[PDB]
């Protein structure tokens, strides 16, 4: 089938070595969206920093902050499908004996609580947390401590089911291991030159670039652009 | 709401200490389904194997085998989602270099491919295997060679769009680490005494029982019997 829909992880892809967002990556979605491409973008910050991308880089469709856990519609709406009482009372009590810590975007998060932590403290909270029904793994600026299941996959099913779209009808771009929840849905996948092995093993598509730039060849590939 | 298919793992949630089938939670199953439940059994059985299950368990939704790559639908038919030549394939050279063999229900598979392997093994094979797009676990009989996606996640997600249902509409019940995908999914959850630590701790419901014994009380807990 046709690819009607795109969902990029906007810090593994849409940015360059120095975290700055990619004016090529831009320039390659809004030319996408000008011939029919729905974009939807999928970050682990907050939702009204994924909000600000919507509205200033131009995306047409839904975006999501909190790893999938939070999304801005395009009816103007907020919608969490997750809660942080469970991850922020963890946060709390485990930073009275480790060095696991709370980050200013939290005061913006409403479905899961970032964090910044000793490489030494991982081993650790990272089994206290998974007792508990959560997770923790890197992406972007920070730890992120999220409910199980709450992650890209969460995401693009919920796309699927509000475009009424067939899975191959989905192209996800991710460049990691916190995509593979996405890479391995019955989707189209695309990475970039430096995306892990197990994830250019998946893909359909592997660019000869990275750091935005994988963008618009992905999307010529595929006629999209 | 109210639960209307309940998606069961066989190895470890319908079998006893010795691996056989337990006759209460068969009856469990069957009265349940009288009262309008629709149960659907997955494992990593071949698909004449609980095809046999279905039969003669008395199982009113359809059955996976192969961890989900194939399915036994209502309508008599087989559908198979995924494709074992590649699989096959990768054995077949594998087997001339290390421990890895071929089994005796490798006859039957059709989506995926099982195998024996010296442990120290593993390592070897599983990083061939994941360069390759495949991935390997051990479960029930054997090894399982397998498509990555290929999972339990994926069978639950295609029953959800068989029956027209809601997530909260699925109760998953599983035990071990290859159940986990069904765990990530929006659904309800529940699991025997035994099962890991994970799956207990996201579960909504974690039974008394195990070895078959939990499926009756998982079920009164959920107004199914
Ligand atoms: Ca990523
Ligand atoms: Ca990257
Ligand atoms: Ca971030
Ligand atoms: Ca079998
Ligand atoms: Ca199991």
């Amino acid at each position: 089938h046709m690819i009607r829909l795109a969902a990029i992880d906007v810090d593994g892809n849409l940015t360059d070595r120095d975290r700055l967002i990619s004016t090529k990556a831009i320039e390659s979605i809004r030319s996408a969206e000008k011939k029919g491409l729905t974009v939807s973008l999928l970050s682990g910050n907050v939702i009204p920093v994924v909000y600000a991308l919507k509205i200033f880089l131009g995306i047409n469709g839904p975006v999501f902050g909190e790893n999938g856990g939070i999304m801005f519609d395009n009816d103007g709406s907020i919608k969490k499908f997750f809660s942080n009482e469970g991850t922020n009372k963890f946060l709390e009590e485990m930073s009275k004996r480790t060095s696991m810590r709370s980050i200013l975007t939290n005061r913006w998060r409403e479905a899961s609580t970032g964090f910044d932590i000793d490489p030494e403290d991982v081993d650790y909270v990272r089994k206290e947390a998974e007792s508990r029904g959560f997770v923790i793994f890197y992406s972007g600026y920070s730890w992120h401590l999220m409910n199980r299941g709450e992650d890209k996959a969460f995401a693009v099913n919920k796309l699927k089911e509000m475009y009424s779209l067939e899975y191959d009808e989905i192209l996800v771009i991710g460049d990691s291991n916190n995509d593979m929840p996405m890479f391995q849905l019955p989707v189209r996948k695309a990475c970039p030159a430096n995306a892990t092995d197990n994830i250019k093993a998946v893909s359909d598509f592997v660019s000869d670039y990275s750091y935005g730039e994988e963008i618009g060849q992905i999307f010529k590939h595929f006629e999209l652009m």
